[PDB]
């Protein structure tokens, strides 16, 4: 059955959308030009310009190293694409039955193996382009944010605001315009084979996903290695103020903001909206609306994301142009108006999408089987997605802020020591899964027992519905950060440090939601493709009671915590170097200590440079090795174990990991501020408990910015490789159960 | 067909056996008290025997308060499990049919829910029995071991090590003599009813494991405040000694290690011992071996174990006579020969035992289908779970010992802070994780594909056939711990303290590796369960793709989350109360830090009877209530998905913690003694590295010691309460599915 919203209507509002949210962050950007500094009051104008270009020539310097190892290992990782699922086949150039309708006849299985490598590395560029972007709206920001602190914490707020904005209506709408234009594309060559269409097009998830891992892990490497030791050296042993010019680790740490904290992050939530898009496109593909050839509701996840983009944008205004900040305690409460504001409104959009986009009566399909399935019932889908997100975003927000009483009772914890800091950081993470994990199992109950994988997909899909707000809130976070860390090395007035960490902390409960988020949909995501695979996979039952599936499911819950082994030692292993190194400058440099001499900034990018390039690899290859390893030598009962297994395993450890270190930074920072009288009793800032936060808040460093936020990544990740070499798999798989 | 073994021999082996091991641990504690002291230098035994009845006094007191609470809670239980399950037939007293042979009558459901009871019980109180008469055996040889390092180590190590396996063999022929009695005694009801007879046996894991998840949490939390208290002021802030007699915390810390390390240790492993055993008897009364009424094989699993405590006999000889220590470095070696003798000496006495105790062939249950296996199948499957314990061992001693490099890294890294100590020791946990699990799965794969869930049951039971020895090596730490702070309290010289570290660090790494068999038979033991869990639900499939199943896996997973919060946050806070306890006396009682005031010892005793009389209680709701409210409401495919969740992911979390915190400890150590270049460069006591290191030592505490130690019980002990309460939630659970 047609919908209300012809094919035609279809076509132009999803592009229109797209370029509406292109067309705002562009001028976004322009108001933020509005703040003018070059590097020719005006002594610190001239300063902070400096220090800008140091960071910003910092942060395109690393980007490009890292873009063209991953570029290469995606070049590399397409061949293994087009090889595997063109093996399949055997090569053939003749067309083949249907995988899903043995009585109709489809596209050469060769021509959708190439296919799926074009759109790989279509996902794999827009993947690196979403994280370069984000850095350059970043590096350009930071010091304006700085420039308009000294006008208050509104003014400042803004401009981080509006830049984060940039990045999040500047990804979520090529994300969604590149889609598009594949589809299309795409389509010439399949004609009425969506089916096959669709199923290459699942290659962009892949590819997206794919360039995130990198980026977040070897960027994760990079600033952490430069966090732990500027940090440790300069305000634990040396008594000097976060962030200060003379701490030769301060130039990699604020670049570190940019590198991992915004590029390595907008990659990764690329690679969630895409994996998300594509998991509901590729059931569709098999269920009525792909087969009857109904495009407007083929697309309904696109047309989600178009008024996402358009109930973010209004959203946006709220906190842009409608209120201004006035006190330091407006600014967690503003940024979480956000999520509640575009949550409220896009309930009613995905209502309105519900109703015009989709008939009342469809099937979906549902493990061989046409199951049918109502539009309202659809529209529930999205909205558990939706507002199970919510949910998360607020719990997430009471045990990260120091609004709160878990983190005040861990920066209280700090008056017995550094031990009690961090076994109740470690406890707070631990007790903050409990609700994130119970919305989820909501989400998964309600959107699969309506429509199956593709209502888990579409839930994933609602969870991310709201993505451009999601990404302005959280991009503002790093933005801010690099503030405070360049009026500090401009040697600016106490009153500007102080707006910027009012700022900062802010954007550290905020970096924290984006994690849950990105979490959240990950698992509802996985969970999809899991089922999706299976189905490819031609699996009748996933036994847990099978030798196969069982030995899969505990070894996959096994490797979240191998990723995080490599990850945590490496920072370790870095930062280690960076301490030496930020002592020997302090030690054997002369009037380094005095401010009369210049310390060595590039010694300490080095350090961190060399040992994320190095070190990204294993985790990388953890990740991408583990599905064709299993599905090769063990088969693809073994494998749907290890991916059972690792998302409900890997989904445990990356909250707690999250929460853990964000809620030990906020503790920190609750004591550097000094804004009430427990904080107070606390400090001041060099006293044995400031000390002792601080000795968390680095601990909690490489949980929440190396390991915790990549494992969502290598969930999701190993889902949808899954899919896409299940062909492959089901038919050249299982190695060692045919030899022996 | 019968074995070659009849069953009056069998009869009279098992008890034989029992009798063997119990006179064996009654020569040990008589050679053992052949070191005389009384508190009636001559005044350095004197004051060794004062510190001891201290001690002796603190430990029994403890135990009396925490026994009569869980005994209370006990009774209780017991009454649940008898209404639960009466309840399902509505207490009729009339014999139905056969549920494993239609054309035989069998006892009513009625009795079995009486017997259920009584099992219960009598596990519990032998659960008691074996922690109980572990802490007595304990505070008899610690003060002992103290004088006997007068003459070296290797003269207190035989000490410890001859006590460790008065305890080892006292519980393993307890554990054992008791199930023997009551299967003779059940069957004079029972009498052809061998399926009853043994789902009533059943309920003896169930009290075993019931009681000891409060011993292990209840003593834990007990031990940890007092450790972490005395070490953080005594050590960090005030620069004294370990276990100096000045620090009010440090009697409450002695006391603690045999009320934890000793008398939950010995609870936990008896309910292991228990379920395992019970797990393998369930399966093979209603296979050919119950179906045939063939005593001997029946009692298969009972013979082994009484091969074990002969062979653990010998094996104990080797380190108890045929060989003398001389030298610190070859105490650990000593420790890890007891492992290897052991398990070769049982791999021949389980050969043997396969030979002359099993039929050729025979069918086992296999969900519904006899299932035909071989007895040299049956002998691998016991074999596998034996060897992979082994192979958990050594990889177990390569991660926490502090004579290889992953925890000299540790300690090396205490070079930068306490900061890279946390991260160091966190991914040397995380690293720790993945042999095991290969071990693991390796173990299922062999066990499950021979045997189905008798094979996986009688893995584990091969995984505890040499308990005796296990437990020796393990229960020969706490000791040796109290050795070295009677020796400090008691002011002897430089060279006891010498020699007690020295003792006292194998013990660190031996319980690290008591940790690993734990974990490794429950995450056996309860994949077994869980598989008789289904078939006695008539759960036809445990399909994970199902919304019902796949709730409970990814809530299941976060179980282990949600308790590691609970007790972590207990700990800590326990702590945080002892610290401003012993900070309060140093800084306010006149002459105490001169040592001429004697600290007040029965307030910190109070503080941690007062924390963890009261804290165990909800972590015990947690996992008891679990399989109730979740069968109850959800049904028991959702609490499948639970059992699988709670598997998969607790075992990664109990590995990483348990050995997190043994390798701090132990690179706590190796910083104390000095005993290489390296070591004496992080030097010497005092210096800002061990500082870091004491540091790490301590946040290890509460997860070595109290979360993750208890999370094998978590996972075994939900897995046994779910197969018992089965028929219950099979009938009249899944509420929420029902109303709706
Ligand atoms: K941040
Ligand atoms: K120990
Ligand atoms: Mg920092
Ligand atoms: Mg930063
Ligand atoms: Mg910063
Ligand atoms: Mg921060
Ligand atoms: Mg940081
Ligand atoms: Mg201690
Ligand atoms: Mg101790
Ligand atoms: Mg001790
Ligand atoms: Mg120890
Ligand atoms: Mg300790």
């Amino acid at each position: 059955g047609a919908a209300i919203l012809p094919d035609l209507g279809t076509e132009i509002l999803i592009p229109v959308c797209a370029v509406i949210g292109i067309a705002f962050a562009l001028f976004q950007w322009l108001l933020v030009s509005k703040v003018k500094l070059s590097a020719v009051d005006h002594n610190v104008v001239v300063k902070c310009a400096e220090i800008q270009n140091a960071i910003s020539e910092g942060a395109t310097s690393f980007l490009f190293t890292e873009y063209k190892y991953v570029g290469i290992f995606m070049v590399a990782f397409a061949i293994l694409i087009f090889l595997f699922l063109g093996s399949v086949e055997g090569f053939s150039t003749s067309p083949q039955a249907c995988s899903y309708d043995k009585t109709k006849t489809c596209k050469p299985a060769l021509a959708t193996a190439i296919f799926s490598t074009v759109s790989f590395l279509l996902g794999g560029v827009t993947s690196l382009v979403s994280g370069f972007l984000g850095m350059k709206i970043a590096t350009y920001a930071n010091a304006r944010t700085t420039l308009e602190a000294r006008k208050g914490v509104g003014k400042a707020f803004i401009t981080a605001f509006r830049s984060g904005a940039v990045m999040g209506f500047l990804l979520a709408a090529n994300g969604l315009l590149v889609l598009y234009i594949a589809i299309n594309l795409f389509k010439i060559y399949y004609g009425d084979d969506w089916g096959g269409l669709f199923e290459a097009i699942t290659g962009y998830g892949l590819g997206g996903s794919s360039m995130a891992l990198f980026g977040r892990v070897g960027g994760g490497i990079y600033t952490k290695a430069a966090d732990v030791g500027a940090d440790l050296v300069g305000k634990v042993e040396r008594n000097i103020p976060e962030d200060d010019p003379r701490n030769p680790a301060v130039i990699a740490d604020n670049v570190g903001d940019n590198v991992g904290d915004i590029a390595g992050m907008g990659s990764d939530l690329f690679g969630s909206y895409a994996q998300s898009s594509c998991a509901a496109l590729v059931v569709a593909s098999i269920s009525s609306f792909g087969l009857n050839h109904e495009l407007t509701a083929m697309l309904y996840p696109l047309i989600v994301s178009s008024v996402g983009i358009l109930v973010c944008l209004l959203t946006t205004l709220f906190a842009t142009d409608f209120f201004e900040i006035k006190a330091v305690k407006e600014i967690e409460p503003a940024l979480k108006k956000q999520l509640v504001i575009s949550t409220v409104l896009m309930t009613i959009g995905v209502a309105v999408v519900s109703f015009v986009a989709l008939p009342t009566s469809f099937t979906i399909f549902n493990f061989g089987v046409q199951k049918d399935v109502k539009s309202w019932q659809l529209f529930l889908c999205v909205a558990v997605g939706l507002w199970a997100g919510l949910i998360i975003g607020f719990v997430t927000e009471y045990y990260t802020s120091n609004a709160y009483s878990p983190v005040q009772d861990v920066a209280d914890s700090c008056r017995t020591g550094a031990a009690t800091n961090v076994i109740f950081g470690l406890a707070l993470g631990y007790k903050s899964v409990i609700i994130p994990i119970f919305a989820i199992a909501i989400s998964i109950f309600v959107s699969f027992t309506f429509a199956a994988m593709y209502g888990i997909a579409v839930a994933a899909l609602g969870m991310l519905s709201t993505i451009a707000t999601g990404l302005a809130i959280d991009a503002y976070g790093p933005i801010s950060d690099n503030a405070g860390g360049i009026a500090e090395m401009a040697g600016m007035s106490h009153r500007i440090r102080e707006r910027t960490d009012a700022l900062d902390a802010a954007g550290n409960t905020t970096a924290a939601i984006g994690k849950g988020f990105a979490i959240g949909s990950a698992a509802l995501v996985s969970l999809a493709l899991f089922g999706a695979f299976v189905s490819r996979a031609s699996i009748t039952t996933v036994d847990v009671l099978t030798p196969k599936v069982f030995i899969g499911l505990i070894v996959g819950a096994m490797l979240p915590y191998w990723f995080s082994a490599m990850t945590m030692k490496s920072v370790g292993s870095a930062a280690l170097k960076m301490v030496e190194e930020v002592r020997r400058q302090f030690n054997t440099i002369p009037g380094l200590m005095e401010g009369t001499a210049k310390p060595d900034y590039a010694t300490c990018v080095k350090i961190s440079t060399d040992a994320s390039i190095k070190e990204m690899i294993p985790p990388g290859a953890l990740v991408m090795l583990t599905p064709l390893v299993v599905g090769i030598l063990f088969g693809v009962e073994t494998l749907s174990g290890v991916l059972a297994g690792s998302l409900v395993s890997g989904v445990q450890i990356a909250i707690s990991a999250s929460n853990t270190g964000g809620a030990w930074d906020n503790a920190k920072k609750y004591i550097e501020a000094g804004a009430s009288e427990h904080a107070r009793s606390l400090g001041p800032k060099g006293s044995d408990c400031h000390k002792a936060a601080v000795i968390g808040d680095t601990i909690g460093d490489p949980l929440k910015d190396t390991s915790g936020p990549s494992l969502n990544i290598l969930i999701k990740l190993m889902a949808v490789e899954s899919l896409v070499f299940a062909p492959f798999f089901a038919t050249h798989g299982g190695l060692l159960f045919k030899i022996f």
